[PDB]
């Protein structure tokens, strides 16, 4: 049987280079192994290689002393397209219900095939990061996943997940009896992170702006690189990655962590026998790019503007959010409500439909949390689980946070995340 | 007998700028052969042994430097740095101050000769200082209109390290009165500071903070390798002018020189001294502004803080409550000018130039009380909102009155932020 592939950069703008670039990264590994484009589906909002910041048009790069990426790698998801509906129908090989000027390829796989499915953004407590609003809720991903094991239309996926609490997408969700092995790069509270930033250990070039790389993906980018994937098991893989950070976690069919990484990703010509916060890197780039700007120049005006609304948003977000938490609990016990974690083994939320309609009456009063606010996505969850109902969230965050700001980023144009 | 007045008007480990200048001041002075008794230092001692510092008791200057901290005196430090102090020690008034100061004063005669120098920061004819109220340009030239009458001093060299420097003695320092002045910026113009964590010439990687201003650093480093008796002021001053290497880049920020211009052909060596150097003077040094510097040292305390720490937690706090005020304060000023003159006039209003030659302000009564009446409302400027001190001189000059200033400055900004930098402990600037 075939070998497929989904590669998925779940963010957009020149912020989050490193995402695309793991992407991109990834597709050059699998095309060198012998995968076929035909089975390598990728979602990447194509606005990185052609970017006005991007010192080198054409190119990117996820290494320090790395050499190009991007050419050769398709487009067969990118734009606003790059929404859950259309992963979805392409996971479970439904070309009658995509939207927009996709490519139409999709998992059109069968029983005999192996899967690798790659994502990186980002991403919440039980909620990945995608470039279009809505998210990916773990509910709906979950049950994407449960409908394709029953169609039975393949073997064995390995999905890597690279993005903040991504254990939380599966924890308590995802049966281990589905043939489906999860490495993520967090645990259900713990956050994901970045390499190759302007100033680090292994710093890229100067004329870079950003962080070029997130640390779980890099980690095995790199061993997948340059070693025989016939003499290394996804199980090593696992000790390897997780010897880079200073949790990584397993979920599903770990039973599928004794197969090698030629099951699903390829071996060349190797034969070679076996960092910052995701949101405190985005400050980096803005710091960086308002600090590098000429005194009294355009650049630096924009660039200090930019910074500005950032800096603005989101310690509005986390005082509405503190403030809501107060008026539906306490002042001192509220805080707990908010910053709890469930015993492991535990899903996120229980009502997963009660969990969407906190979010959005928080929004429909405070704004968009964007992509910074999904720090808060547990607090969120943690009061549904705590029984709070859309009559008492709206009239809390009615009370705290009776403006919206003027931001950007608070904006709802296609919004309601 | 040659004496010095030097003054570091800024507290906090963010400003080690101003007082690792005033520390190698004193050195060069030193050297030179100035007696302790006759050099005067205004400086809040702590720098040197603050938590921040990497090499408790050391302050460089430079970023190959050693330390200047050492030897250097302390007549006046912590909250006695004020104005009053300042004026009465200018006017050899023991008699007239406060707190537990030396006593030391500017005792001169009429053959004598001061050097007098003060960084921190400075707005628009007002001097930063390490305890509000601030130094207040016609209350400065007062104070030197008295001196000379006195008739205790032959000449007074005075050299200003501040944002908007020229602005405290354009129109107002008479040009006969023996007082030479070498600013770092005209009236409008920002100050630079070098030597800071990511720049060409950068300091020890375990430094946090910028550590030397880059006019300050420009005539400290050519007073340290040179015979005071073979340069010039005029010379110095064309020394410091190419080393500012911003004057093309940016706009402004022009090296000025204000009083009675005629001492400038008058050698170093009669306020300063030279030791052994015999260099006969002869013929990138990259930087950035004053209040953007302070934001280097907020970020770089908060980049590199360990994850999820304390320290993190309270630079990360620090850092917002920063960049809160400072929005907070131009959004107030800018709303205030829609409310007085209009949305799409009231802009040039508040940044406006004078021409050159008249004083900032005509009405410095009105000025003051412009100042009290919209912190009275929306807080305090801190040493950031001293970048908006022109608007409201531009206000006393259009001609409006504390009734009207009142009422505008209480529609845009109706709360206080719970800032730290909002307080009025001890405040009105």
């Amino acid at each position: 049987g075939t070998r497929w592939a989904v590669l998925v950069a779940g963010s957009k703008g020149y912020v989050n280079y490193r995402h695309q670039a793991d992407v991109c990264h990834a597709y050059q590994i699998l095309k060198k192994g012998g995968l076929k484009d035909e089975n390598i589906i990728v979602f990447m909002y194509d606005d990185i290689a052609y970017n006005e910041s991007n010192p080198h048009p054409g190119v990117i790069i996820n290494h320090p002393y790395g050499s190009d990426v991007y050419k050769g790698v398709p487009k067969d998801y990118v734009g606003e397209d790059i929404n859950p509906p259309n992963f979805y129908a392409v996971l479970l090989a439904n070309k009658s219900a995509l939207t927009g000027t996709g490519s139409g390829k999709v998992l059109d796989s069968g029983p005999n095939d192996h899967v690798f499915i790659y994502y990186t953004n980002h991403g919440g407590a039980g909620v990945l990061g995608m470039p279009s609003k809505p998210y990916i809720a773990a509910s709906d991903l979950n049950d994407v996943l449960k409908k394709k094991h029953a169609s039975g239309t393949y073997k064995s996926i390995v999905f890597y997940v690279e993005s903040c609490e991504s254990g939380s997408m599966f924890d308590g969700l995802l049966p281990e009896d589905h043939n489906i092995y999860v490495m993520g790069a967090s645990d259900t509270g713990e956050s994901s992170w970045v390499t190759y930033c302007p100033l680090q250990h292994p710093s890229p070039p100067p004329e870079y702006d950003v962080c070029v790389g997130d640390l779980f993906s890099v980690a095995w980018l790199e061993d997948c690189d340059v070693h025989n994937l016939q003499t290394e098991t996804f199980q090593q893989q696992y000790e390897v990655v997780k010897n880079k950070t200073i949790h990584v976690v397993q979920y599903g069919d770990v039973g599928l962590s004794k197969q090698t990484l030629f099951v699903y990703m390829g071996t060349d010509p190797a034969n070679d026998n076996n960092a910052v916060s995701q949101r405190d890197a985005d400050l980096i780039h803005y710091w960086e790019k308002y600090r590098r700007a000429p005194e009294g120049s355009s650049r630096k005006a924009e660039a200090k503007k930019q910074l500005r609304e950032v800096m603005a948003h989101r310690m509005h977000i986390d005082n509405s959010v503190k403030h809501i938490g107060k008026l539906l609990f306490g002042i001192e016990k509220g805080h707990k409500m908010l910053n709890n974690v469930r015993p492991a083994g535990l899903p996120v939320v229980d009502d997963w439909d009660c969990f969407k309609t906190l979010i959005r009456t928080f929004e429909t009063h405070c704004g968009s949390l964007s992509e910074y606010g999904m720090k808060h996505m547990r607090s969120f969850a943690n009061l549904c689980n705590a029984g709070i109902r859309k009559e008492q969230m709206a009239e809390a965050s009615a009370q705290a946070c009776v403006s919206i700001p003027d931001n950007p980023w608070s904006s709802l144009h296609a919004g309601f995340s």
